[PDB]
């Protein structure tokens, strides 16, 4: 009899839907499994306003296949010229979760995202006295700085002065991926977590690039180098309550990943629990896998966990190759292999 | 407006495939450059004088008329090659160099050499007989981080290798690092390398930053920009040890922009005038010359060519593309203004 692992249902704490045809194909993949989950803003143009928010979440609830009990948890795209009233409002309807900081960028339009911390301050103080949450993609994005150096130079030219001036704002690192933000979100306090996605987990910049180069693992942050991946692993394993689910599931469809020009992102939302708990396996850490999935998340947001139940299989399944666009087609995460963990 | 006459260059790095690739990709360097050591990584490599004089001739065939170009063959080194077959190659006027392939290292390399020790027989008759190792530096170990396995490999085995035989000479090929400039700037006179356009114009944002791009993945693969800086340095220093060698890699589209794209840039087409830019953002044009027409010639102990080609500073486009039968091919920077072209 294949090993049974039940757990309290989870959460993405972490996801991209898109919009259109395509939010209508992946949705089912998230709400089949998770009770809620945190939705990006990062559409075109982005969701910087309550009305768009509201719309959204609708749009999203159309998309829901009958019977699945899923709530998305929206958020505004933070920018310069985001007035924090709107955020305020947004907040205090229960429309607005959580605000996400994308990097800086000086060239960047006011509407569409942030020059520098400092021009958002109105709005982060806002934050920080409503209890907002605010979640961060923790990258600088200068020319001048390698690739693969952007989330450690995050942390400490932005990070920390940040987190030092704001004193009682909530801050997730999202989906670290380096041994830098491991240990910093490790020595932190109770006002800083953290999500990690599966592919940072199971994967280093080698599986993307030794033997040919892998654009379904190319994704933001980029994967790093083995070290960094341990790191990962050793934290999600040591039982530390502020890190918790979050896929960072990133669909793009094939042509736009596989051409001259790949878009960054791994759709894993149809993967990504089995694979983590195969990382927690592989870990000797299956006591904290719940904890992970299902409960860090909520006490960290201040949410209630989930009362219902489910459950994975030890038993082999194959992943699909490809799931059908209106046009075209989405590789998920791991197509073609036989998995070691699936849904029953 | 500006011309810039040179030598007539050679390339001491380069693919020319087989079959309809290489009936397309021969004249874009069959018409630019005097000669080429043409690599033996084919499916399955060339291991034989007679597999490299039937190869070579497929090459011949394929070099449109007017165009003074000879193909220089190599043989691709493998565990178990017999030294005589190397040696009466080298002997016929067949092989020119031997190139080693760390085993599954690169582009066709599973049929590669699988330790040093398993092939001494075959380096002390190479250096013995005065034949040019050419070597693809890098370790394969897969718990080796592939940033490192160039600079990892000059400790473990390049530097070893040429402690035990101190007269055989080797080309250290497509150098990628600060480590391997700083290796061979310090080397002795048996001791070169090439550098391809793309390892001085790019480092690995490029490949990575905005997107990924695969037509820039090959291998070794694209480093930081301190090593590219390096790499500029060694180049526009006028160090005479260096040359031309563009590792031109052809691959079809599909190949390139697959779910698994196969390591290598076509960059034939593009590569002299890459050069020019580079050596003119250095101030270094005194050097170009030497590096694409003269330090390849000295280190093979060749003459240099006899006739004269011009650059002219005058913005071309790049193709898109370029057709094959069955396929596409994307040029190096396709679609790009180039500031330096073949006149
Ligand atoms: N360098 C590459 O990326 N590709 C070359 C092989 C080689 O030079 O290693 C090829 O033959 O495809
Ligand atoms: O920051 C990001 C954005 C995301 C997306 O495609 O929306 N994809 C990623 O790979 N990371
Ligand atoms: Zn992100
Ligand atoms: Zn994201
Ligand atoms: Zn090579
Ligand atoms: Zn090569």
């Amino acid at each position: 009899p294949s090993q049974v692992l039940k757990i309290r249902r989870p959460d993405d704490w972490h996801l991209h839907l898109r919009d259109g045809d395509m939010l209508k194909t992946v949705v089912p993949y998230t709400s089949e499994i998770y009770g809620r989950a945190i939705v990006m803003p990062n559409l075109a143009p982005p969701v910087t306003t309550v009305e768009a928010a509201v719309a959204y979440r609708q749009r999203i609830l159309d998309a829901v296949p009958a019977g699945h009990d899923f709530t998305p948890l929206m958020t505004c795209y933070l920018t310069d010229s985001l007035d924090p009233n709107e955020l305020e409002r947004g907040f205090n309807e229960g429309v607005f979760t959580a605000a996400k900081l994308y990097p800086a960028n000086a060239t960047t339009n006011s509407s569409h995202g942030v020059t520098s911390v400092d021009a958002i301050m109105p709005v982060l103080e806002r934050m920080e006295k409503i209890g907002m949450p605010l979640l961060v993609h923790g990258e600088v994005t200068h020319a001048d700085i390698d690739i693969f150096d952007r989330e450690a130079r995050f942390i400490e030219s932005v990070m920390e002065p940040l987190r030092q001036r704001l004193t009682a704002l909530k801050v997730v690192f999202e989906h670290i991926t380096t041994k830098d933000a491991a240990d910093y979100v490790r020595d932190g306090n109770e006002r800083l977590a953290a999500t990690i996605t599966p592919q940072h987990l199971m994967f280093n910049r080698n599986h993307m690039l030794v033997g040919g180069v892998r654009p379904h693992l190319y994704c933001l942050p980029i994967l790093k180098r083995n070290i960094h991946q341990q790191a990962l692993r050793e934290l999600v394993a040591s039982g530390f309550n502020r890190v918790f689910l979050g896929t960072d599931s990133a669909p793009h469809a094939r042509a736009r990943k596989e051409s001259s020009c790949g878009c960054a992102g791994c759709f894993n939302a149809p993967t990504a629990l089995g694979s983590y708990a195969t990382v927690f396996e592989e870990m000797n850490a299956l006591q904290h896998f719940e904890a992970f999935c299902s409960v860090n998340g909520p006490q960290f947001y201040g949410l209630p966990v989930n009362d219902t139940f489910i459950e994975l299989v030890r038993e082999e399944q194959q992943v699909a190759e490809s799931i059908a666009l209106t046009d075209d087609t989405l590789v998920p995460f791991l197509a073609g292999e036989t998995v070691r963990w699936s849904v029953k």
